């Protein structure tokens, strides 16, 4: 059946739909568009649930109000919810409509202590998330940062029950650091970064430096200090010292460093999704996380842009299944992105592979039997956009005789506006929808597109960071077609 093939999708809201000010600001505006999406067969939506906007009154106080609001109009309209416990900032940068910082209360502590931020070698605090540092430290009021996120979740679960009852929601999806990602906010645009530079490390607030230094001096190494010729934001690899050929990154000091970098992002993930599991335990919703899409220097082997960002992959060092198979403990998503990006279409200058990285990345998953979903990068109207969308969505193309071989468990666009919704534009998501489902019309029962909704399960038993890290063991990935064989037009 086609319908064995269909992969669902779903659209991100527009950013702010429930403001600053915790109010669901444009009900009639939303629904109007809502009702456009659901008419286009549209499965479902996502949206942020701000950290800042929930819990802004105090420790703990926290307001659902305005978003129950939001997830009503959501269900009466037929459509589902992808809800992001988004423990981070919005906006930001010049020109970001929507700003949305953490908790005022928890930045009022950040004051008198800095090193709650992920911070750069230069001593640059970065206040969009709280450092992988503290995630055990009870300087919040007493509570440890991961409490924070565990408490919100729980808060969640128990505000929506009605909404998780009905299956109004889908998923979880778990904020793990800047954007939502489990990184380390490397590429800052607000110090000055651009593409495609490298990034830097952010791992010198003091948390994350005794760290450091407590588990090289377990190596017998007191000598090894943090990176400290990694260069800056805007560099190429080779300008560098950490980076470049034969550089510190291929010595035994790197690679440690490296290791112990990236390791901190697995733990964190695991340790955090821990809560999640406990949280949603028996919801019919499934979990998931963002992994950032680093495609710059994707094509050399030093990936320094990957490196600085917390994943450690190399053309031998698979740094990424290494947190498929952390999720699979939690029977999580792995929710990626650049689904829309083809190779071609990035300068040279910056040795971009998205599609290899899409491939990768998907390849490690399905490796290690878990859901891999994803999201398009930057935005994108045309044609060909959606055809690579829809050619990552079924790497295989479309089964005659049973459900894919290959397939994503579901696309999440970006994002829902008036763009999307003009004539010709639209038009043509409605048939990148329609391509989606397998030429098949919206389906409301998940068993007959293959989507088991089933109470969610308390994660598998621990699964030791040696064996995380066997997950890094090169693999190729598996082929993909060259053009899907369900494009938009012909």
């Amino acid at each position: 059946n086609m319908l064995l093939n269909y992969v669902p999708v779903y659209v991100m809201l527009p950013l702010g739909v429930v403001n600053v000010d915790n109010v669901f600001e444009d009900p009639d505006g939303l629904k109007e568009q809502l009702l456009q999406l659901r008419a286009a067969g549209v499965d479902g939506v996502m949206v942020d649930v701000w950290w800042g906007i929930i819990e802004l009154k105090g420790p703990k106080q926290y307001d659902w109000r305005a978003y129950r609001s939001l997830l009503q109009l959501v269900q009466e309209c037929g459509l589902t919810l992808q809800a992001i416990m988004s423990f981070h900032q919005c906006g930001g940068n010049v020109g970001d409509i929507v700003n949305i910082p953490i908790p005022q209360w928890v930045l009022d502590i950040g004051e008198s202590n800095h090193d709650i931020f992920y911070t750069n070698r230069s001593g640059t605090r970065n206040k969009e998330y709280l450092t992988v540092g503290v995630d055990n430290e009870p300087i919040f009021h007493g509570r440890t940062a991961i409490e924070i996120y565990s408490d919100y979740m729980k808060s969640f679960r128990e505000n929506m029950s009605d909404f998780l009852e009905s299956g109004l929601i889908i998923d979880i999806e778990v904020g793990l650091g800047p954007a939502g990602e489990l990184r380390y906010p490397s590429y800052p645009q607000s110090q000055g970064w651009e593409f495609p530079g490298i990034g830097e490390f952010q791992c010198y607030d003091k948390y994350l430096k005794a760290d450091f230094k407590a588990a090289v001096a377990r190596a017998g190494h007191p000598e090894w200090e943090l990176p400290d010729d990694a260069g800056k934001y805007n560099d190429v690899p080779e300008s560098t010292g950490f980076f470049k050929s034969n550089g510190t990154y291929v010595t035994e000091k790197g690679k440690f460093f490296l290791t112990w970098y990236s390791n901190k992002l697995l733990n964190h993930g695991d340790q955090i999704l821990d809560e999640a599991n406990k949280a949603f335990l028996g919801c019919k919703v499934k979990l998931a996380i963002k992994v950032s899409g680093i495609h710059w220097w994707y094509k050399v082997e030093n990936h320094a842009a990957e490196l600085t960002a917390g994943y450690y992959n190399l053309n031998d060092r698979d740094g990424y299944r290494p947190i498929a198979r952390m999720l699979s403990r939690h029977h999580a998503i792995l929710n990626f992105t650049c689904l829309e990006m083809r190779d071609s279409e990035q300068p040279s200058d910056a040795k971009s592979g998205p599609q290899e990285l899409v491939q990768q990345v998907l390849s490690g998953g399905w490796r290690e039997y878990i859901r891999v979903a994803g999201e398009n990068a930057l935005p994108r109207y045309d044609a060909t956009a959606y055809n690579q969308i829809i050619l990552n969505a079924r790497p295989q193309g479309v089964n005659n005789n049973g459900p894919p071989k290959l397939s994503m468990f579901g696309v999440t666009y970006l994002r829902l506006s008036d763009d999307l919704l003009q004539k010709s534009n639209f038009n043509i998501f409605k048939k990148f929808v329609l391509k989606m489902h397998a030429d098949q019309d919206y389906c409301a029962n998940p068993q007959k597109y293959n989507h088991a909704i089933t109470p969610l399960k308390p994660s598998a038993p621990k699964i030791p960071i040696e064996v995380l890290l066997e997950a890094t063991k090169p693999t190729r990935p598996f082929p993909w077609l060259d053009e899907t064989d369900m494009k938009v037009d012909g």
